């Protein structure tokens, strides 16, 4: 047996490591060309990583879809503001691929200072389970993201995961009931028309046990 | 590991703290244009922030939709009507944006008071929930809002949080379907309609359990 | 035998003694920050200890929920309500967390005064164990509270242990009775409702032998 | 008789001594991880079995969850609080796992000094079981645990073990009903439901004799 038949031993489960890789996660190829633009718009190297990790954690409290205006600046870059910088990284990958490759660090930085996001109280979040109140929460637990070098304070609690899971469809579903059907947005296929649909038509529920 | 690959150690957890900004509540930016047009009108920079507090607990009377009438004036300007005061904020930000910043104050103030939201009766609340009875009721926990010094008297209840989502969707909703799914205003798509509905295909229900 | 693997000897086991930490007691760092507001809205700090202990005394009356409100204004304060004390508290930790780090203290003041909690029969309590009739009971006998210094007049009784066992179930399912187990706010899972359960599915009883 | 059919014949039962594993206490493969981590986080290794003493005492006062909260920093480290410690065993094996390595040494401590686990009385244990009312208490005669040079100043008796036994069937079936049977997070599958159970139908009950 040889060639694709061959039958593993042993002596490959003790020594090789597979590197994760995840195309959920923003790519080692996608975060070398970040720096080659941030370098270039004169971010300073020597506070990199903190200034995507305040991006990151300014992306907790807002969304991190491609159309959310991003607010201030952070004092890791030379004032770069940071819809600059998100801008930058939408040139590449998804903003939100690339806050998933920080989403360990963001949830441990949010569980140090107790300083959930923002807006959780806006999303329907309960407050005991606030902290889950972020897109890209799905990271934390992603070997594929930046684990820091402790590791998590806390672990992400099954009753966070559940939180976070039934925001993610109420979301997720209120966004695709704004948008449409339609295959093309030529008018001959729209009509004119935006949904396609009525108001009440478009009310998302989501069905009780 | 170095750039954005940089593992955190735990120094950074434990001396870095982040500015909260939220995008749904009005930003420092925001603000301060505010007050260049208010000071410009005389409205005394001794009580600038009074007159916002008032401004903003009479629009938990009111709506703070950008068609609100605002009625009469308050004792921390300089007889500048609320009217006023309010068409300066929306040169600038929205005016539910202004009033999600100080939405904690007004929380504060309405609890000190005893003294609820003015149409709790009229939003279909029950008397147990009408101090959740305001629209930028979301801001009331929201960081990036002003809290006062010694804190909220009360946090939101459980059930309280619940009403103001169930009166929200009930109040987006119905002024949704008094809209419509044009895409465009013009008479070759709308032709001549308002919502492009009959009145029966228009009612709002939240579907039971 | 060396580093994790050390054994120990008995001479770690007469010499150190263990400071004592609990998680349900308000902690060293939670009662500095309690202090420094509260002198920044002028507790005198020569009555500052008096003043906890009149407030927490006081909620042994009433509960220390975090909806509780406070009544009136203790003699230790520079005439400081009770619930801006309470408040002050709440932005820290919680104010079951505070008084309970005060309860051998507010146990001995009851037994000294015969002063039981006050809505000891609404409560439901027998008058043989009314002077367990409050919640933060069970911090007594925890040694990360403040223990006065000649002891407790009187240990708890195993009879009082067993009514405030009895009483924290009833009160504890009665209010998640009143809750939901709706893992999301909004209207989409919620569907307009509080508790999602009829008045009879929500009836809290406690199981016969 | 050879190979797997060799019949022991009494040279083996004198001499071959088992050295004792188990998969309820930390191994000495997930102790030289522990090691490894905490010396690069600067714990000196001239006390680092007192540091993990000090934390597994601290673990006896509150639990061994991975949920749980650390409160302060011992007096063994340099100056690294007890929550980082944790954290940094979570990545290699659980808390109460590290925990159950030492729990002889805890129960020596704790006898020694005549300081019971600090919420004995919140569990609901008798007084004269107090001793036994800490999670990973099952460890004190597990032989692949630590155990101090000249032995358990005292046995658990019986009593003691029955208590222990009951306790962890309250608080573990407690917890089964926090939880669901859901078998995937997923809103299709909770449909936005925590427990999926109502409060009544959740209630823990050990049935009488």
């Amino acid at each position: 047996a040889s060639g694709l038949f061959t039958i593993p031993d042993g002596d490959f489960f003790s020594t090789a490591r597979a590197i994760v890789a995840s195309n959920a996660v923003a790519t080692n190829e996608d975060l070398s060309k970040i720096e080659a633009i941030w370098k270039d718009m004169k971010v300073p190297t020597d506070t990199m990583a903190q200034a995507a990790w305040d991006l990151v954690r300014h992306c907790a409290d807002v969304g991190s879809s491609a159309q959310t205006e991003m607010i201030d600046t952070g004092p890791y870059s030379n004032g770069i503001s940071r819809a600059r910088l998100a801008a930058a990284i939408k040139e590449v990958c998804t903003l939100r691929q690339f806050c998933m490759k920080y989403a360990p660090v963001v949830w441990n930085w949010m569980l140090t200072n107790n300083s959930p996001p923002a807006n959780w109280q806006a999303q329907g979040f309960k407050p005991e389970h606030k902290f889950a109140a972020f897109d890209f929460f799905n990271g934390v637990t992603n070997p594929a993201a930046i684990m820091p070098k402790e590791g998590l304070i806390r672990p992400p609690s099954e009753a966070e995961m559940n939180a976070a899971q039934t925001a993610a469809f109420v979301k997720i579903t209120k966004a695709r009931a704004q948008s449409n059907d339609f295959a093309s947005l030529d008018a001959a296929v729209t009509r004119g028309r935006i949904t396609g649909t009525t108001t009440a038509e478009a009310v998302v529920t989501l069905p009780p046990p």
